[PDB]
């Protein structure tokens, strides 16, 4: 198996115990971390923080001690400019001097392949993110043909229905990926104004929600039905919640809300929680698993949050095993408790491990 697992530059920033730089991350944890993100300047990949140089440096020493770690960095993202995506993928030359400009650039700042990250294409780019693919991987084997390990090609697609209708031919894109990251969360099941766990991993109540489509299961069949091999579908876990303020004294799945959660001290998103935040809250507040979904909700006061815990991944793993994927992806190393100094039981990245563990168990 896999496991997949993103750092992201902004992180950086945040305050006190918040604050990620790579040397916090454990190098034995994941098989690949994925550096997020790139830019795209003048047609060219291109850092994006001021000290992407640096910190480039600080994640691919990692592999001093793990000689089998990989490392890839993502370019774009979801305030990149899909719009700016676009343009650089439909135009002739800009899409070569992108596609140029990548193995050079990579093998310079000591990253083994590329993650694109189109967030996302539109359906007047379905075709453009197909060719683009195909170049892409095209100039990897040209770059790697004297004896060279060649570049990896990932990207991370969306697991909405509409999204995948939408953007990707999946079959086309799938012979060139070497492995696709299905983004399994960020789901909006719920009814207009109700709380709803945004990665639940099948559909639960059948009367209770809109649609068949708003959790991991059905994209996750759907994405191998349209032909992404299992041996390269990667399922994304996350170590995130996603919050609601209630607006009632229900507190179950389906209750009314009048808006995004609290945001975190340290995130501070609206709507959001790392992991680590989640342990916070936890203290004081009431865990429900909900039932068909395989997954738990915590609520205090007029909190509720749908997010992850060490039960749930291991569930999750064990369904990707069962489909016989290629392994988990998660989002994002920063946002588990990467200091193990919040969620009560000293050990750091309690959920990526509890992953790792769960791959390895027989
Ligand atoms: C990422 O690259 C884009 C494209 O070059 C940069 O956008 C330019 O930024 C300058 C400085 O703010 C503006 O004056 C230009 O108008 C922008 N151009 C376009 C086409 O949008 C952007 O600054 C880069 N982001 C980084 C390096 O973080
Ligand atoms: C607007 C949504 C966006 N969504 C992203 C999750 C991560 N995903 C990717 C992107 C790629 Cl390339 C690969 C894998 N996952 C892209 C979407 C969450 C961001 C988030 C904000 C705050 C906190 Cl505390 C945790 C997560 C919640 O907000």
């Amino acid at each position: 198996y896999k496991l997949v697992c993103y750092y992201t530059s902004w992180s950086q920033y945040r305050e006190g115990d918040g604050s990620c730089f790579p040397d916090a991350l454990d190098r034995f944890l994941c098989t690949h971390i994925i550096y997020s993100f790139a830019n795209i300047s003048n047609d060219h990949i291109d850092t994006w923080e001021w000290n992407d140089v640096t910190l480039y440096g600080m994640l691919n020493t990692l592999k001093n001690r793990n000689p089998n770690l990989k490392t890839l960095l993502s370019v774009g993202g979801w305030n990149f400019g899909s719009q700016r995506f676009s343009k650089i993928a439909s135009n002739t030359q800009s899409r070569r001097t992108f596609i140029k400009s990548v193995p050079p650039f990579l093998r310079t700042h000591g990253f083994d392949g590329l993650d694109l990250a189109w967030l996302y294409p539109g359906r007047r780019d379905k075709q453009h993110f197909t060719t683009l693919i195909k170049e892409m991987k095209a100039e990897f084997i040209k770059e790697a043909q004297p004896g060279k390990k060649q570049l990896l090609l990932s990207a991370a697609l969306s697991a909405g229905k509409v999204t995948i209708d939408s953007s990707y031919d999946i079959a086309k894109i799938s012979q060139h990926l070497d492995f696709i990251s299905i983004m399994t969360y960020d789901f909006h099941g719920a009814w207009r104004g109700t709380t709803g766990h945004h990665s639940p991993l099948f559909r639960g109540q059948e009367d209770a929600s809109p649609d068949r489509f708003s959790n991991t299961d059905y994209a996750v069949g759907y994405m191998l039905r349209l032909g992404a091999p299992a041996s390269k579908l990667v399922m994304g876990i996350p170590t995130f919640g996603r919050s609601f303020t209630l607006a009632s004294s229900e507190t179950g799945v389906g209750a009314p809300i009048s808006g995004p959660g609290i945001p975190g001290r340290f995130t501070k998103e609206a709507g959001t929680l790392a992991y680590y935040e989640i342990c916070d809250f936890l203290r004081g507040a009431t865990v429900h698993r909900i039932l068909g979904q395989q997954v738990p909700y915590a609520t205090k006061g007029n909190q509720w949050v749908g997010y992850d815990d060490q039960e749930s991944v291991k569930s999750k793993v064990q369904y990707l095993k069962d489909r016989q994927l290629a392994g988990a992806m998660v989002w994002a190393l920063d946002l588990d408790d990467f200091q193990g100094s919040f969620c009560g039981q000293d050990l750091r990245f309690p959920l990526t491990n509890a992953i790792k563990d769960a791959l390895a168990a027989t």
